[PDB]
């Protein structure tokens, strides 16, 4: 079945606001959210709906953009180093379970190009 979700507040974190941050959550996730490829990475995996009985077998640190959304609206990152590993999670993620030419996998390239983009300069 579906493992608990990625933990999205923490009191006890040191949480902080960074400019890096606040533009990753304006700037980058709101864009890449409104591309046409975004909605399989809105919200975790459900495997149950999905019919991928072994996807939470094989993927043992499960991320998506929903997570990092909420995360971000929590100040729940440091800096934005630990928000853009959390992006790379879920697209590793993606590259791990599925394979070259599957539409899913087409569809992570092409967020992850425009991810590339959107973090190549930041405030
Ligand atoms: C494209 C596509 N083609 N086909 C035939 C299917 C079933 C899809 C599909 C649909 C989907 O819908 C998510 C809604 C349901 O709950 C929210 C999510 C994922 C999906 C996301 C992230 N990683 C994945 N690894 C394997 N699938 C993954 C997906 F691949
Ligand atoms: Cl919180
Ligand atoms: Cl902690």
């Amino acid at each position: 079945m579906n493992p608990p979700p990625p933990e999205t507040s923490n009191p006890n974190k040191p949480k902080r606001q960074t400019n890096q941050l606040q533009y990753l959550l304006r700037v980058v996730l709101k864009t890449l959210w409104k591309h046409q490829f975004a909605w399989p990475f809105q919200q975790p995996v459900d495997a149950v709906k999905l019919n991928l009985p072994d996807y939470y077998k094989i993927i043992k640190t499960p991320m998506d953009m929903g997570t990092i959304k909420k995360r971000l609206e929590n100040n729940y990152y440091w800096n934005a180093q630990e928000c853009i590993q959390d992006f790379n999670t879920m697209f590793t993620n993606c590259y791990i379970y599925n394979k070259p030419g599957d539409d899913i996998v087409l569809m992570a390239e092409a967020l992850e190009k425009l991810f590339l983009q959107k973090i190549n300069e930041l405030p």
